[PDB]
């Protein structure tokens, strides 16, 4: 059980059995949504092709990979308790929306990550970084899990780019898995159904798939083609696997 | 008591005695909605008018009634083992959208709606049906419900036209039962739900007794102010009856 | 707990104990939203400011300050059982909306509020008060509540005014209590929401102190960043502005 050194109080580790039951095997990992990780970080492919939208997480990826221990040690000094309230919160909150520094601000965005109200990763219209304080007990500086990230991330290359890019460049080697954002109970329906278009070209040429998703009459419709299993544990949630 | 042919999961069988407590006798039962016809079904009444928007369901239901061993012999060949899979059903669907003749339409509709999700009925903007693949194993052919339907038909006519025109056919002898689409906690507006209840009055003014179901609501309560109201309990059903 | 002559969507009190925790205390208390009253008639203030834009709400209030005994009399009418039914609401709340008249309207207000539907008070496009018939089996005539209230506004002025104006009524004696329409989980718009929180700063700066309650959610804890917060058992938020 390989923890993600950021949060998502999504609390969406559970799955991972599932997933790996259902994920066929290959030389090469591409993941066209990473968000924070677990997949990667619980699976023994021999590299990795790491994608997202997020300019801000493909940058912060890259500065743990390259930039270990300078980083490690830069960010600790933000978790002790002098931090851990509201004003000086909103005090990095600002700075981060202001500075112009690749490493400053991969720095910060662990802060707020960590500090930050339900883990949520949001921006404004202005595109400045938006959620609020999130007044938890005493937050972790998860040390290990950046550690582990790292060396982890040897065999791994890190893309900032949009699904439909990240999935050309699978092979006959690789295999894609997809963690879209959910579907209803910003990305659009539209986007959504393009990436099951997407995943059927890929089975015709012989490249394995898996998405999740929410368990919805849309969910079933776009991933029609797929076999489907249903998942347990608060609505299931879908897995659909695109097997040659 | 009797079942529909056609599952509907929703608005499924399940307050039928409430509303035979308060239906009122006469010599013709005019259903604006008969959706699937369990009112219709465990009822006796000298004949029916029997209408929907739909007019698949119309073309199905004349079908059943004049032509009802052709028709029995050709569903019951879809209600095999081979057809249980998703692959078969996107099939059949499609065939269906694409048909031009109504008896071969009116066998694939029975299908899509015992394998469909949930048995919904559903079109996306071109008129195509959208329903995705049901999840359930374990088919069953209504056989029985079939033939007795087919019975009960030769005592109704069906119209394909809205609400407006097949309630303007009920007479002196006449009652009407009102299952219109729910109000809310392409589709059925507003404005048409307040439309029903005028149509009522004017209908009650002539001394023909209306019975609408609903959800209990502020917006149902004010709609059907002028009938006497008796709420059920399973949210909340409301019955509006409106007796001269 | 003293209750209020007017139901609140059925209101519940829930909050009452920790809103009186935790409101500073003052000379003088200001309140945009009164809505029915409850923290009004749950507090000891030598003075009360009291504002909504409702002007129904307003009007009635004045009244029941003003001319209690006829207000009762006029009102107790309504309550007889001949009055319990349908026909008899629908005739009232038409009579209501084509009133000119205050006091009648006044009157006819209560009757609304206690016979219709979950005790909403609602308007159509057309501003006509759209709430239908509740149908419950008897509706109490609250005369000892109603003798409260008046007990209590003579020491209270009414105001008929949005938050900007009542809030700008405080002074270095007064405390301000807000309760606003609720954050989602016409309308009171996210602006609004926004702006309410900012002339809270402005006040606490000069001196005042002000304290919100509204639902616990990202965009209220966004909104009340500069507050003290306590949560309270979806969840309850009081923001507190001390100086
Ligand atoms: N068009 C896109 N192409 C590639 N990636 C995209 C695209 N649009 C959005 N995304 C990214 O997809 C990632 C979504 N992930 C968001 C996870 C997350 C929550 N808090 C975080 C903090 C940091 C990083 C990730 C997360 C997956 C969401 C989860 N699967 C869900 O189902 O709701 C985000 O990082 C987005 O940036
Ligand atoms: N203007 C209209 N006039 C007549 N009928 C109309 C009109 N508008 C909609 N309808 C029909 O009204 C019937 C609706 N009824 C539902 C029937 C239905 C649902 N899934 C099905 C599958 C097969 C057959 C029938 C149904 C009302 C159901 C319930 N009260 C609800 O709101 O869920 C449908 O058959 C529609 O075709
Ligand atoms: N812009 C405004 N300025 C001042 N007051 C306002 C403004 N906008 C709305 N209001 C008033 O704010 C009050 C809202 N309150 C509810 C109203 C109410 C309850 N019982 C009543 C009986 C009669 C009339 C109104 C109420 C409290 C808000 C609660 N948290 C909720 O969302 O349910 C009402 O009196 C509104 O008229």
């Amino acid at each position: 059980k390989n923890r993600a050194f950021l949060k998502w109080a999504g609390g969406k580790y559970p799955l991972l059995d599932d997933i790996k039951r259902h994920l066929p095997k290959g030389e090469c990992l591409v993941e066209p949504f990473v968000g924070a990780g677990s997949v990667f970080l619980n699976t023994d492919f021999s590299r990795y092709i790491l994608a997202d939208i997020n300019s801000d997480l493909i940058s912060l990826y890259n500065i743990v990979k390259m930039r270990t221990d300078e980083y490690v040690q830069a960010a600790r000094e933000l978790f002790v308790p002098e931090t851990n309230c509201a004003e000086v919160y909103y005090q990095f909150r600002e700075e981060f929306n202001k500075s112009q520094d690749p490493f400053r601000r991969a720095v910060l965005f662990l802060y707020l990550n960590r500090y930050g109200y339900n883990g949520l990763c949001r921006y404004n219209l202005r595109g400045e970084f938006n959620v609020p304080f999130g007044r938890y007990k005493k937050p972790y500086f998860p040390e290990a899990e950046l550690y582990h990230f790292a060396e982890k991330a040897q065999n791994a290359f890190f893309y900032c780019e949009s699904y439909a890019d990240s999935m050309a460049r699978a092979d006959d080697a690789s295999v894609v898995y997809c963690d879209p954002p959910y579907a209803p109970l910003s990305f659009t329906l539209e986007q959504q159904a393009h990436l099951a278009e997407i995943a059927e070209g890929l089975v015709e040429r012989h490249i394995p798939v898996l998405i999740s998703n929410h368990d919805t009459m849309l969910t079933r419709e776009w991933y029609q083609r797929a076999k489907l299993h249903v998942v347990k544990v608060k609505v299931d949630e879908l897995l659909a696997l695109y097997k040659p």
